[PDB]
């Protein structure tokens, strides 16, 4: 069967932790008082969540309330444990309370207020410097969670809140996050189609933190090339094809051979044969102000089929692309 794989960094962090840290099913949820909060305005919406702006009437401070739909509610213990474990980490949203509506019996997560700039889904809104600066901020959150033994598994623009006035960012929606345990096989039905790594698309279950790095590379490519999304798959099978049209089928086959991965027969008629493209092909007059040799080099080192070859979050922070960012 498939060749086993392990993360090349933070491999055994969970193994060294007491079971209460990662054994989320054993966690006992202490419920707060839902009557401590009054809803003020709607901030946004997710497929399995409703997000509102609220006031904690006990201290008159603004808070963010995330009401959970049944599928999100079933994995509450995991999301709570992960949020509590990461609380106080750089650029991680801060869980303030956990409440339950006695009327609808639905749970909600309360977070400390996050000043959120509404970009209104307009992504041609950042300069080259700002892209580097905010990518560095995302990397701080990813290196932190990976160091704590957690993979986000849903990195995308929707899960990143930016306070553009104070130049601060938060990585949010940890509902799909999981604890990394070497040799564990995970569900590949994670993330959002456009941000899924090749490991998920080829059903390779022994993945790790590097999955997040692929997703981050998808975000970067969409931003520097002004192409939303960068890999525009019609479905999960076509998603790999779109990837293969850029990275090439040769390296894809080398990847599947390395890990002795059995490809699903639908791909036979759809993958074809494609040359690996040079990143310079996506450079045009409308996006040249966002592209530099350092950006293309950095992107190249994230968007690799082989999850073990991609830069880790800390290696990415060392990249020359970030030398211009004030630290
Ligand atoms: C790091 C900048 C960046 C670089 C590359 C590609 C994209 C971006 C980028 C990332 C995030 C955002 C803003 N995302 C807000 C999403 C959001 N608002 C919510 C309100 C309520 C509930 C949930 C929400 N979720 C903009 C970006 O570029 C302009
Ligand atoms: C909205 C209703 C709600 C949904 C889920 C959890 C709590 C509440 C809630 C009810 C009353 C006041 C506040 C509530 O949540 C903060």
């Amino acid at each position: 069967g498939p060749v086993p794989s392990r993360a090349r960094v933070y491999t055994d962090v969970n193994t060294h932790r007491p079971s209460e840290y990662w054994d989320y099913e054993s966690h006992v949820v202490e419920w707060g008082n839902q009557d401590d909060y009054q809803l003020v305005r709607k901030l946004g919406r997710g497929k399995y969540s409703e997000v509102f702006e609220a006031i904690n009437i006990t201290n008159n401070e603004k808070v963010v309330v995330k009401i959970l739909k049944p599928v999100a509610a079933a994995k509450i213990k995991r999301e709570i444990k992960i949020l509590e474990n990461l609380r106080g980490g750089p650029n991680i949203i801060t869980l303030a309370d956990i409440v339950k509506d006695p009327v609808s019996r639905t749970p909600a997560l309360v977070f400390e207020h996050v000043n959120n700039t509404d970009f209104k889904q307009l992504y041609q809104t950042l300069t080259d410097y700002d892209i580097r600066f905010y990518m560095y901020e995302i990397l701080k959150a990813l290196d932190y969670c990976h160091s704590m033994g957690i993979m986000h598994r849903d990195v995308k623009p929707h899960n990143v809140m930016i306070d553009h006035e104070h130049r601060k960012l938060r990585l949010i929606d940890w509902g799909l996050a999981e604890f990394y345990h070497p040799g564990q096989e995970y569900n590949v039905r994670v993330a959002s189609r456009y941000f899924k790594g090749p490991e998920l698309l080829v059903d390779y279950q022994m993945y790790d933190y590097s999955l997040d790095m692929w997703s981050l590379g998808c975000m970067l490519a969409s931003m520097i090339f002004r192409k939303e999304p960068f890999f525009h798959g019609h479905d999960n099978y076509d998603q790999l094809v779109r990837i293969a049209k850029v990275l090439g089928t040769e390296d894809l086959y080398d990847y599947i051979d390395k890990y002795n991965i059995e490809l699903d027969p639908r791909f036979n008629d759809i993958l074809g044969r494609h040359s690996r493209k040079r990143w310079e092909r996506f450079v045009h007059s409308e996006n040249q102000h966002l592209v530099s040799p350092e950006a293309l080099d950095f992107l190249d080192k994230l968007l690799r089929y082989d999850h073990q070859s991609r830069l880790t979050a800390r290696e990415a922070m060392e990249h020359p692309y970030f030398y211009t960012v004030v630290k």
